[PDB]
């Protein structure tokens, strides 16, 4: 009946294997099955009640490797299971879900900054390439509004971006939309009450605490209340009508702070601390694990 906020992977000195689940009601963190491979710069999503960890990079004392992996966590069994991998490794990936399919957007493989996009079908455990973005984007934020896929911000290998673009699955075509007010790579991007929010990020000079929101009906981005803590490479998700931002990097520290945005009051508040500070996590919401 209850849903938890799951955080997978991340980075603190090296890539991490943690899977932990926060209960916003009773405040606990549950420690769950480790990822099979430590990964940072991954994305999380949920389809059919299953949690997916997509892409990322294994930064380890023995060597560093970007990841094409897709892995699936079942809260009913507390077990991870591999899926078919993507066509390429994608570190600092963004993902979105449309009609039960996972879209993997952008990211990097070594020096390659991807504009490519591919789509995963769980019923067939297959990936297929779709039309590439107009822009190469690593650290891209992704959100889905009315079955359209939005790619927001990022880094093209030279410039950090305020541009955003929109994918029409029926046309297999990307179209530029109105750009954000602020350049952001590594922002948290999500959908809440039919608006896209973009929180935090890095603009090549500062880590950011500002937050802006896109209204499709007016095709306008509008600033809302800023976060308390500047942060890049944060995790973000929506739980029961509020945004939660997890961790990140502020230029000095890997944060354990979790903040929560209430849209009704336009206020942020700090609600918990992760068990250790980290950046580059994947985060999503699904049912609590079965203990019995
Ligand atoms: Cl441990
Ligand atoms: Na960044
Ligand atoms: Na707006």
């Amino acid at each position: 009946v209850g849903r938890l906020i799951y955080t997978a992977g991340g980075y603190f000195r090296q890539s991490l294997s943690y899977l932990e689940a926060y209960n916003p009601s009773d405040g606990t963190w549950l420690r769950l099955a480790d990822l099979q491979v430590p990964r940072s710069g991954l994305a999380g999503c949920v389809v059919g009640g299953l949690l997916y960890a997509v892409g990322g990079r294994n930064n380890s004392p023995d060597g560093n490797t970007d990841s094409s992996a897709l892995d699936c966590y079942n809260p009913m069994t507390n077990q991870w299971s591999p899926c078919a991998p993507m066509s390429v490794p994608r570190n600092r990936i963004g993902v979105g879900v449309i009609d039960g399919h996972i879209y993997a957007v952008g990211g990097s493989h070594g020096c390659i900054h991807h504009n490519s996009v591919e789509r995963y079908e769980p019923e067939r455990d297959e990936w297929h390439l779709v039309a590439p973005m107009l822009t190469r984007r690593i650290g891209v934020g992704v959100a889905v509004l009315n079955r359209l896929l939005y790619a927001v911000g990022g880094f093209d290998g030279t410039n950090r971006l305020n541009s955003a673009e929109c994918y029409y699955p029926e046309r297999n075509e990307w179209r530029m939309i109105t750009a954000m007010n602020t350049i952001r790579s590594g922002a948290g991007v999500c959908v809440l009450h039919n608006c896209i929010y973009a929180a935090g990020g890095y603009d090549g000079q500062d880590q950011l605490n500002s937050v802006e929101r896109y209204d499709v009906a007016t095709a306008t981005w509008t600033f809302v209340a800023p976060m308390k803590h500047r942060r890049s490479a944060l995790g973000i998700t929506v739980h029961q009508g509020r945004i939660y931002v997890l961790g990140g990097y502020d230029g000095h520290t890997f944060l354990d702070s979790v903040e929560c945005y209430d849209p009704d009051t336009d206020t942020w508040s700090e609600v918990t601390r992760m068990t250790s500070g980290r950046s580059g996590v994947g985060v999503a919401v699904t049912m609590e694990p079965s203990r019995k």
